C-alpha cells in the first residue's frame, strides 16, 4: 500500500498531543511548517502492518483566514494532504468544538473521523446518534489512558483503504443567505475554480469577506463583478445590522443546539 | 431575618450540585417535585445566623415548553418562589452556557447572581475573562468559584445575603432581536398590557414566548384571558412566521447566540 497521510486536528487542549503520542510512539519528527515559527509534529503510525505518516495540525477554534495557524489547517486539508482527516473533540465543551467540525464538513471533506477525547467525564451521549446525525464515525477515547485509542487505528486504517461510508452533514442557513450563496455558486460554477475548490464553501468565505479567498476569486473575475457581488455582501450586511461573519455563526450554534438536544441522551 | 430562599439553576454538570453542597453543608433534604417522578433537593444555608432556603434546580439548557426539567424551573422561578437566583456557569464553556443566562433575564429576573465556575480550570488553559468588565456588561454581579476547592463560596454567601436585604442593584442587558420580531413583540404585548395575566407574569416574557407558540403559554392565555383574546394574538404570530422561512424558535434563538458573540466580544 501507497504511504497514506492522517491529520490531527481539533482545539488547542483536548488532548490532541496526546493521541498523537498516542499513535506514533518514539518514531516521531520535529521540524516547523514552512516559512513560519510554527512548530510542526509528524510521525510514523503503525497497525496491521501499516503504515500511515500522522501530522499533527495546529490547535485552532475555527477555520477563518486570521491567523497563520487557521491557514496551516485549511491549507493542508484543501490542497489534498490528507488522505484521512481525524478531528478531535474535547467531549466537555461540545458547541464550541462541534463548531470547528462544522467548519470542516462545509469545505466539504468526507474522508474524517470524529473523536470525543476527555470523553472520561460523566452525561450519557448516544454515539450511535452522533453518528447518524453527523455522518461520521465517532470513538469515545480516554487518550490519557490509551482508551479506543486501538479503535482509532482501525478506523483509521479502514477509512484509508476506503472502505466507509460517510456523508457529513452541511448547515442550511436563511433565504436570504442561502439566495445570496446561490448567486455566488451560479456565478463562480463558470469558472475554473469550481474544479480545484468547493463551490459552497468559497462562497461562504466570500459573503465573510475572507481576505484569502476574496483574493483568488478575483484572479478570475473582472474587479467590476467583484464588486457587484461586494455590494449585494453590502446590502446583506444591511439587512442584518451585524456583519456576517457573526450571522452565519449564530446560525451554525443553533443548528449545534439543535444537534445537541439530540444526542444529549 | 423571614426565611429568604435562594435557587441554583444551570446546564448539568458545571458544579452546581458542588455549590449546593458548599452552601448547605449536610443539611439538606431529599424529595420530589409535585406529581412527577424529577428529585428535589434542597437545603439550609448560614450567614452570620440568618437562614437560608436553597433549592436546587435541575440542570438545564433552556427555558422552553420541550422539557419536565425546563418547566420546573421555569415555574419555580416565575411563581415568585425564588428571593435569589444564583445561575451557575461553567467558565470553560462560555457560548453553551450564557444562552441560559440570556434566558433568565428574559424572564425579567433581577435578583440574579452569575457564578463563574472552574475559573482555575479557565487561567489554566490560557483564557482570559475581564470579570470587571463583565459584570458591567451583563448587569449582574459575577463571582468566580471553584466549587470543589471551595474558592469564591464565601465570597458567593456574602452577595447572596446581600442581594436577599436589597442591597444590591442589578439591570441585566438584555437582547434585542430585529425590527420586524420586536414589533410583533410589541403589538402582543400591548394586547396582553391589561390583563390579570400581564400583571403577574413579563409582559415581555409572555409575548416572546407566543412568537414561538409555547405550548404552556398559549393555554395560559386561554385560562386567564378569553379564547377570543387567543385569537387576536394568534394572527399577529402567523403574521410574523410568514415573514420568516425557518421557524421563529429557530430563527429567534439563533439571533440569541448572535447577540452572545458580540457580547462575549466584550469581555472575553
Amino acid at each position: 500500500m501507497v504511504l497514506k497521510t492522517v491529520a490531527l486536528v481539533g482545539n488547542p487542549n483536548v488532548g490532541k498531543t496526546t493521541i498523537f503520542n498516542a499513535l506514533t510512539g518514539l518514531r516521531q519528527h520535529v521540524g516547523n511548517w514552512p516559512g513560519v515559527t510554527v512548530e510542526k509534529k509528524e510521525g510514523i503510525m503503525e497497525y496491521r502492518e501499516k503504515e500511515f505518516l500522522v501530522v499533527d495540525l495546529p490547535g485552532i477554534y475555527s477555520l477563518t483566514a486570521h491567523s497563520i495557524d487557521e491557514l496551516i489547517a485549511r491549507n493542508f486539508i484543501l490542497d489534498g494532504n490528507a488522505d484521512v482527516i481525524v478531528d478531535i473533540v474535547d467531549s466537555t465543551c461540545l458547541m464550541r468544538n462541534l463548531f470547528l467540525t462544522l467548519e470542516l464538513f462545509e469545505m466539504e471533506v468526507k474522508n474524517i473521523i470524529l473523536v470525543l477525547n476527555k470523553f472520561d467525564l460523566l452525561a450519557k451521549i448516544d454515539i450511535k446518534k452522533m453518528r447518524k446525525e453527523l455522518g461520521v464515525p465517532v470513538i469515545p477515547t480516554n487518550a490519557k489512558k490509551g482508551e479506543g485509542v486501538e479503535e482509532l487505528k482501525r478506523m483509521i486504517a479502514l477509512m484509508a483503504e476506503g472502505k466507509v461510508t460517510t456523508n457529513p452533514i452541511i448547515p442550511r442557513y436563511d433565504e436570504d443567505i442561502e439566495r445570496e450563496i446561490k448567486h455566488i455558486s451560479e456565478l463562480l460554477r463558470g469558472t475554473p475554480l469550481a474544479e480545484k475548490y468547493p463551490i459552497r464553501w468559497l462562497a461562504l468565505k466570500l459573503l465573510q469577506r475572507d481576505e484569502e479567498v476574496i483574493k483568488l476569486v478575483l484572479k478570475y473575475l473582472g474587479q467590476e463583478k467583484m464588486d457587484e457581488i461586494l455590494k449585494h455582501i453590502s446590502e446583506l450586511e444591511e439587512k442584518y445590522k451585524r456583519p456576517l461573519d457573526i450571522v452565519i455563526a449564530s446560525q451554525k450554534y443553533e443548528f449545534l443546539e439543535q444537534l445537541l438536544r439530540k444526542f444529549v441522551v
